[PDB]
């Protein structure tokens, strides 16, 4: 995630232009390789055509590239690129949505389950970290990030998100599908031992809290069914074929010609393509934000800080349920008291 | 479903480059044969004007070839095509959305539903057998894949899915219409019966369950919405008999003529019309995903597993019901304790 | 409704090809009328160019025809018909989405009232026949062929929908609005009636009751909203004269002039317009799925099957909550029992 | 509101064709002056040019001509007014979603608070006119039409929806904001009064109560938003500059030059610009469009009847507590029965 | 905010001309700064070419602008910012959307809370002060307005919205993220103490509150996924290099060239290049639409009104909940009564 959103709050002369000079995550730092091999291929073939070729292979090669200048127009380079763009930021910003916070949970749980003693404690801690392990279950299983940082259970384990009898529970509830949905199981059957010792004072406080939990659920399947159900590999093929032949064709149509020959459209013989150049930025940068936004759990600098809502969310949560159980600032008279 | 989530987790050098050398839910795999039938009659064509035709006939040939390359631009493929393909997708992502998943409801009735004897634990693999049955029911209905797994009620009895009395209860209440809604008023009453035993303490965990239940229902109705109501007819002749049409205009109009007749647009007499079949490629390409979208519950490769969320969902509910109820790790303090 | 998801679960040879031989719901059935009006329009237009008219005249129509041909492009007709077909859509499955379901309620119905009584059960037959009756009402007010079938409150009498005693209160009633929301005060009172007679055990049953017929409510109320506030008429009107004013210039502009005068783009003279054709084939076409959409409560081949929606509400609704409650299939262990 | 859903049920032959011969609610009605002003000037520009100029003047004029058809496709009136538009829709239709409906809390008010006597039945009109004032204060601020039948609250006392102690309750609670959200709290109030004196006998029925009274809130305050929240005025700047730009612009290009000078386009000499007479219609018809929907609530034809929606949720609402309370039809076995 | 709505009530004629005299939120505001800019470069460029360059300078200028005006059309400025301001502007109407109102929860703890005494009072008060605290908690963080009114927590003690010891709660609870969360802990610690004190008489008004609460999490939530994941830099970048490239090449490729030298396109010099000036106004002014709603919560003229909508929540809820509790106008029968 690089944000920038201070530094645009108002609209000023050239408020855009100073974010031009920006590295970590800049347009630049995804298209630099794939620019320099385009522009290495276009100059070769540039080379080739103006000292390797004999007059009647020059001429070939005029004829070829005005045959590629003029039918560079059938591909729909536009039309698959912002079908395929509108579907990735779509299906990016209900990513984004769907990555759960516990707070009106760990809200819930700080209220609700009562007991300034160990074993409250223990019980609202345990129930909070049992959201928070569901949560970085299905990270692990959604985010390579998270999943470096936890190659297995057992570094949960070292991380305070498991304890070893739940790893050894995990362990013996072993299916072969994903078991980041056991934490809510585990969460149901706390909460209604809870209710049943009379942690809980009634069952409306402890309805709130399964749907607090089930919500927690229902984002984190939503996040299992974006990195099971991928945008359709034929749709990310089409695009990145359209954008690979457009800028194929574009190595030879866009060659500047002999001048001399006065063809139309090469009438002036620059060295620089430079509006073939800005094409090769705008599309070839639409592709690329594609790339870096159809996996946002990755280790791009545009993607989610998934490790730092994790620490944020165990930290946040276990203070909420714990510290500030029934531990208020002393109820005083306002300044607009009476 | 073609998961490849993993592999475009960072934007690096050609990330959907090396996306191309797929087969599975490929573009080729959806694409050659309409594409070898289109190579066949373009190079018939162009052999019967090559070699079949007289001087007039040749000339005769040019007129029209020219005449449908300069009134091609007249077929609006991309308007219709982008319609259709937005729509086919929209569905689709409503139609994943809204596959139901029973573990908020297993988790409800892993908690709710109390006794650890033989009753209560029959009891909750009732519910959530119920609840899996509405839902196999549903997809029997809307997917060729379930549907050829189960052909029958019986198959769903020797698939452990139906009880025999389950079976004869539904063949008694028979009536003209799909009879998938049939296991949530069993539930309804199952659930009110164990309330008035006594196995649900409360009535509102009760009107929970019926919440997490009817919000399924409406997932499954949802589903038979999207398989009932289909993309209007009209719609998908008109998009196939644009792409059609295009194509059967590009077997004449995209023909190579003769570079010694010096029309304009025909200078250089190539013998494979690349942008012709780049053009193929994307057009027919975007038909083709909207002839696989269109349906995602059948036997594609990029349709839904269907089968598998189907045997997931019963053993889940099955464990987490019956093996898991009141089934917790060992309450321990964690790392970050005190 | 013409449903073929079945025809089309996979992505075949030719899959949208066989759709193309169909005539109900059919884009040749919308639009044959139209298109053989544009034909004989064109043909006495082409013999009066050709026969009817001098040396002079001719040279004038081929200058009208010039000019048309040149100025067709000034209408946007893919603007305008894009934007309202969108619309269109949008609003149509928005239509379908409120259609009502009384599947929740009538669960909710079957378990909460109880009652194998006969008191009971007139109980709960009259709650769900409410619920039916105000959704009957509202589509009465929004559906022709619901009106076509009930052109009054005395054919839903006649119709088992009403009673002679709902007759007489809905007359004493009268309103100069529509009477659709009688029926959900008439349940909200007999619910309450229900409560306090003690038919309904607990308040929190009765809310999830009144919640499930305030959600009918709200998609009652939602296609009230759509039969009453209509796609603007300005924009009907637009499109409309958008589709006739290009294809009345197309009637000119689009007709083969003599090939010996040697115009741009009139080198060949066919007979037969067929990308005009095919043009009149996607816009009208485009035109015509935008009338038979735009109210889907019609008679159309493409529109809802409201009636057999009524007849299946009422009948599974009748089913649910008569025979269906507390009338279980017999409990017993599953196949995967221990 | 205009509707015309009834004349558009079936899709037949010219069945938007008969909607062109409306005048209320018409594309004319918004369009004939804007044209009319237009035709006007371009006539007396075509007087200029033919009969005030000199020859050099006219060579200078048809220079002038060719330059503005030439760079009039500089304009991009098409993106901006589509992009305008779909803002205009979008936001047109959700004012029309959060147009408050009373009609789920009057059922909840009819049947949860009890008592066939005076008090029970002033309870019920006191709280169900206490939504209506709050829908019609909202409406007071965001419609024109509204505010002209109540210019004052005074008004609103003399038409039933505000008693005088509500009226010098509301003079007491003066703010320097807007005063709407004064009936929820007096809602919220009354309600608990009710519950406090038996005459709710549930606290779920109050909050059943509350969260309808507090859907209303959130319609309302979104009313508020839509109606201060306005679309930004620099693209409604834009837009009009755009369209104005664009037709002074065709004020000139589209001039019909002399044939006599064998200008390319200007070889037939017509006196009505049919094509630029149909884009004035499209393009300023898509405008005024934008301009009659942007706010839907004055008093235009196709905006909101807000005066009969008021009146009628105020009747209807007063109808159901206060004639309908516990006023049910004799509850009699239906045509169905047994 | 710059509002306007009551202007545009009824579609006029010229309803939106009497706009374009506007200078507050107007594009001439946002646009003059640039537009003085690209007039100066332009002009210097003209005059460079018209008297600072040699015959056979003059000549290679006018190849190069004929270069850069055949090739301006490369560059997809449209489809860029099409793409960038649809997501600029759904961004804004959600972040407008998640803007928390207390409303609905004040009227909740104005209802539940009771004692009329000082203690309820103080109660009240001090609830929605906490409600009132983590919103502008959050629109410290979001807002470059509010973060200037309160530069730090003690300007928030000073401005009411924080007591001293609420401060020195916060600063006991200190952690390196954001503190927006802590008043939502502090509400539910304290609403359970109200419930068990006696003050709530029920738990289930207690879960409305908490219900209503958590919806303002919810909504802060969100504000803060806005504020933190920004539109991706990559976006920003391309947008901005697009309209910049796009207006340094009409610097060079829309200058008049000779019209002796009788270039096609360049016949009629003017000085003013009109069409390129509408142009930069348009595309320039979608730019400069896009930068002042990016961040619509800093102080531009149509940016949030974020600091008017702080004190009118916080002084409307603390007469909500503090003079109005319990606070009734007399019940007395309507006009309608009878
Ligand atoms: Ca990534
Ligand atoms: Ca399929
Ligand atoms: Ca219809
Ligand atoms: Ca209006
Ligand atoms: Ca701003
Ligand atoms: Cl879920
Ligand atoms: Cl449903
Ligand atoms: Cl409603
Ligand atoms: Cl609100
Ligand atoms: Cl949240």
């Amino acid at each position: 995630t690089i944000t920038y959103t201070s530094q645009v709050a108002n609209a000023r002369l050239g408020s855009f232009s100073r974010l031009l000079l920006c590295w970590r995550g800049s347009i630049y730092k995804l298209l630099y390789g794939e620019f320099l091999i385009f522009l290495l291929c276009y100059y070769i073939i540039r080379f080739i055509y103006r000292l390797a070729l004999t007059e009647e292979q020059q001429l070939m090669f005029e004829k070829l590239t005005l045959y590629c200048d003029s039918y560079i127009q059938l591909i729909p380079i536009s039309f698959v690129l912002g079908f395929y763009v509108t579907l990735v930021v779509t299906r990016w910003w209900n990513q984004y949505e769907n990555l759960p916070w516990p707070d009106r949970l760990m809200s819930l749980v700080s209220g609700f389950v009562e007991g300034k003693d160990e074993q409250g404690r223990l019980l609202r801690r345990t129930l909070i970290r049992y959201a928070n392990l569901g949560n970085v279950l299905i990270l692990r299983s959604v985010s390579t990030a998270v999943y470096k940082r936890f190659p297995s259970a057992q570094h949960l384990v070292q991380a305070g998100f498991m304890t070893p009898a739940e790893h050894k529970q995990l362990e013996k509830l072993s299916l072969p599908h994903n078991m980041f949905w056991v934490p809510w199981v585990w969460f149901a059957n706390l909460s209604m031992k809870a209710w049943l010792g009379g942690r809980i004072r009634d069952p409306i406080l402890l309805q709130s809290l399964l749907n607090e939990m089930n919500t927690l659920r229902t984002q984190c399947g939503h996040l299992y069914a974006y990195d099971w159900i991928s945008i359709p590999l034929v749709y990310t093929q089409v695009v990145t074929v359209a954008v690979y032949s457009f800028f194929l064709t574009c190595l030879v149509g866009r060659q500047f010609l002999n001048p001399a020959k006065a063809y139309p459209g090469h009438e002036l013989d620059l060295v620089v393509p430079v509006f073939t150049f800005l094409q090769f930025f705008f599309y070839v940068g639409w592709l690329k934000v594609a790339e870096q936004l159809i996996n946002p759990f990755g280790e791009d600098d545009d993607d989610f800080e998934t490790n730092w809502i994790v620490d944020r969310n165990l930290q946040v949560s276990l203070l909420a349920v714990d510290e500030m159980h029934q531990d208020l600032p002393r109820m005083e008279p306002d300044m607009y008291w009476n």
